[PDB]
């Protein structure tokens, strides 16, 4: 039961410009396990356009996750879309121990494209149901040097699991993954040796 509380996601209960009619006051439910509300709650779909933060390529920032409960930690990731969530491109990765802290730095790389992008939380937690939990902001990337595609070409995929995929996370397993990118912080009981885990195919 964890939330994306900055930047504001859209539909935010912490952000002052959401209209009370439009908040999202259960935002910590996780995804539909059908994948039928699958990237982003949808909210990418049917909310305002409204920048939360303002990126620059090759600086460093902090993202928060609030709530009432951490299911023993897991495995996140934080990407970016160019396409309004059709892709998802990591550009970090927390391999274990997540959220048991409630805020992590990231670096925005120097080769990111410019402009709208959204801005993704995603959550597998340790223990309990086989859930995936995701956040998405609106955000404004600036000072990149790359393109969608260059950007799309060179960066992982997003892992996707437990939305109805034939990929699922494993109850008493780091969620460990095959693809984690080149900025990763490792917590929990996974090192640098730890194998990738689950296999999707
Ligand atoms: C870090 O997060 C806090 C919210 O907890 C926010 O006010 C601040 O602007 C963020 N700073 C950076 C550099 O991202």
């Amino acid at each position: 039961h964890m939330e994306m509380s900055w930047p504001y996601p859209l539909r935010s209960r912490f952000d002052p410009q959401v209209p009370e009619e439009d908040i999202d006051y259960s935002m910590t439910s996780p995804l539909n396990s059908d994948g039928s509300n699958f990237p982003c709650k949808g909210y990418q779909t049917n909310t305002p356009w409204r920048a939360t933060a303002q990126y620059t390529a090759g600086q460093t920032y902090n993202m928060t996750i609030t709530g009432s409960a951490t299911h023993g930690g897991g495995s996140c990731q934080l990407s970016l879309s160019y396409d309004n969530g059709k892709t998802f491109k990591v550009i970090q990765s927390m391999e274990g121990g997540c959220p048991l802290v409630s805020k992590y730095n990231f670096k925005i790389p120097g080769d990111v494209a410019n402009g709208q992008a959204l801005f993704a939380w995603t959550w597998y937690n340790l223990i309990g149901n086989r859930e995936l939990y995701m956040n998405c902001a609106d955000v404004v990337i600036s000072g990149g040097t790359g393109t969608p595609s260059s950007f799309e070409s060179a960066y992982p995929d997003l892992f996707v699991a437990n939305v109805g995929n034939g990929c699922s996370t494993v109850e008493g397993r780091e969620t460990v993954f095959a693809n984690p990118g080149d900025q990763v912080i490792y917590g929990g009981t996974v090192t640098p040796s730890s194998p990738a885990f689950p296999i999707c195919h």
